[PDB]
């Protein structure tokens, strides 16, 4: 699932919307273990490639470290960057917000590659966190069903 | 009492996107207990001394109404010509053009999510529909869970 179905729906929403080539989102618990792990615009084949999931580190990690939107040009050229593992789909631009509610951030909701190179906007932005503020609700009230 | 702050901050963040994406002047949302009775209204567009001139908050009639009736999104050139409409209070902008959704989760029903006056002097377009009902599945999925939070 019930929450995974919620979270892959605000994935679906910001991808969609931002017209995005590819979306995620990553839970992860206060050790920064991942619980959830979302996706979308990637083929079940080139996934199985890639073989590990994300640990949360790099950019991704940043964003957990310091939770503000993060809107990148090319996210390789970040000084924080760690770098695609083998198989990954090459990725340039980037937008990336916390999901969380004012006591704690839960994970990232992050956007790559929107379509015609154009990078993500203000405007994308700003849905963006609108889009992660619901999730964020969401994880705060699933993790009191649990338990 | 007051809705819970992760709430209110969420719902107002989506009522200014939606309103800044489909470049309406004006935009709002109610949300409702399960009998559809409005409990909060958040909105944008709209300065103090006018809210405190209109003086009473809305309790969801006319077109708004139809919203629940009929939840499916509805979009008018001219929202006050429609016979259903109950007309604009005293000193309530006059306003054109109208496009709102109900705010759902599966069957449930949760509030209402409508924007005025297309900035352009235009009517609302299909894309416009097709955000803003998706803004209204986040809302739908916020008030639900803050509801069993709550
Ligand atoms: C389709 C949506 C996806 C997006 C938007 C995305 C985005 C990214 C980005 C931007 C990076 C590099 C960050 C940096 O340089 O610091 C990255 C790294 C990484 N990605 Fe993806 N990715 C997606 C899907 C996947 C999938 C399906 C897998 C594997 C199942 C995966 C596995 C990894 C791994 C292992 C890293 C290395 C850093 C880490 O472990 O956190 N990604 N991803
Ligand atoms: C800023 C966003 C707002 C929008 C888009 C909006 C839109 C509308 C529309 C389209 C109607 C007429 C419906 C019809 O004729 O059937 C209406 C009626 C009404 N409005 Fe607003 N309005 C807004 C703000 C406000 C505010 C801030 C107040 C009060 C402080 C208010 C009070 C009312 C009242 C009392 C009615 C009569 C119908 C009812 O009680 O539901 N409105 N509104
Ligand atoms: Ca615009």
């Amino acid at each position: 699932p019930d929450l995974e179905a919620t979270l892959r729906a605000i994935v679906h929403s910001a991808t969609s919307l931002v017209d995005a080539r590819y979306g995620a989102m990553a839970v992860h618990d206060r050790q920064h273990r991942v619980l959830h792990f979302v996706y979308e615009g990637i083929d079940e084949e080139t996934v199985r490639r890639i073989g590990h999931l994300p640990k949360g580190l790099g950019v991704i990690g940043l964003l957990i470290e310091d939770p503000k939107p993060l809107r990148l040009d090319d996210v390789s050229a970040h000084p924080a960057s760690i770098g695609f593992p083998p198989y990954h789909p090459p990725m340039r631009t980037f937008l990336g917000v916390p999901v969380r509610v004012r006591d704690e951030s839960f994970g990232t909701l992050y956007l790559t590659d929107k379509t015609n190179g154009q990078p993500f906007s203000d405007d994308d932005e700003v849905l963006v966190q609108a889009l992660a503020a619901a999730a964020g609700i969401a994880v705060a009230n699933a993790r009191l069903y649990q338990q």
